[PDB]
């Protein structure tokens, strides 16, 4: 994960980044469709975080 968070990532959310990070270095675009209230304008940040890093 990116230290620039300055926080932990969830494990469900972790294995959420690499993901996101898997499609987007493979080039390709998605959705992020967990339910409610799990995180997903976390993990949004985590993969900016990691764009940076
Ligand atoms: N890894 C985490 N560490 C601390 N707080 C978290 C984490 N993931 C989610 N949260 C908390 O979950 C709350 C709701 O998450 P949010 O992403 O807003 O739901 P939604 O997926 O509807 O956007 C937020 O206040 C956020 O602080
Ligand atoms: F449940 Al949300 F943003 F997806 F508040
Ligand atoms: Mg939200």
């Amino acid at each position: 994960q990116p230290k620039l968070l300055n926080c932990q990532l969830k494990e469900y959310q972790l294995k959420g980044l690499n993901w996101l990070v898997n499609l987007y270095e493979q080039g390709i675009n998605g959705i992020l469709a967990d339910e409610m209230g799990l995180g997903k304008t976390v993990q949004s940040i985590s993969v900016m975080a990691y764009l940076a890093e």
